[PDB]
């Protein structure tokens, strides 16, 4: 059936379920760039583009 | 809206509006001919021209 799977092996489609989880988040986070608010709706905070 | 300003730069954009004052003014006066007067209300002056 196309609508089921064996729940005796749950673990195993769980476990590797997690290793792909920590795979695609291998990234470093980047500097991009930042501006001030024109608005009244922050005081003057450096906003992120 | 292309009307009206922020009021968050009113300060800077006064204090480049007394700038500009100042810096038109940067003048030295510069002598000139004179009339000597006689209406009878400032008989004898001599006006500048």
């Amino acid at each position: 059936s196309v609508r089921g799977a064996n729940p005796l092996m749950f673990r195993a489609n769980v476990l590797h379920m997690l290793l792909e989880f920590v795979l695609d988040n291998l990234y470093l986070n980047r500097h991009t760039g930042f501006s001030q608010d024109h608005t009244p709706f922050t005081e003057g905070a450096n906003l992120r583009s």
